[PDB]
């Protein structure tokens, strides 16, 4: 398993985040400029809007999904959909005290994201997001560093 952030405030997670990096998720194979955006739902899930420029297809592609805590809402263990009502693990495995940066793992170890409120981050944060990813047993060399202006 993976350690998950265990004192979570969901309302502080809302708004836009930048895909600072990912693994080669072959549902986003070849999207640049990526963002995820979270909004609270009447049911207590989140709505998710993933947006990515196609740099080669001169296009913007985007899907909507939802996400639900699979346990206690103060624990960053969730399930997310991306294309229909088809869900996979979404675990926040590193999150700063102020919600600028996040490392999020997916359904297994082929799925990993770095996220940030800001379109780029330093290395004191970028290499620190890897130290945790390495600690949780991920292969940080898999990271595609998604491009942001």
């Amino acid at each position: 398993g993976v350690t998950v952030v265990n004192n979570f405030d969901a309302k502080r997670y809302l708004g836009t985040w930048y895909e600072i990096a990912r693994f080669d998720h072959r549902f986003e194979r070849g999207l640049e400029k990526v963002t995820a955006t979270y909004s609270l739902r009447d049911d207590g899930g989140l709505n998710v809007i993933n947006k990515g420029y196609n740099p080669d297809r001169g296009m913007w592609q985007q899907s909507e999904g939802k996400a639900y805590f699979t346990g206690a809402p103060t624990r960053a263990a969730l399930k997310v959909s991306f294309f229909g009502p088809f869900y996979g693990g979404y675990n926040v495995i590193a999150l700063d005290r102020e919600y600028r940066h996040a490392l999020v793992s997916g359904p297994d170890r082929d799925y990993l994201w770095i996220l940030s409120r800001t379109p780029t981050i330093s290395d004191e944060v970028k290499q620190e997001m890897l130290a945790v990813a390495t600690r949780e047993g991920f292969d940080v060399s898999k990271f595609i560093w998604v491009q942001q202006p």
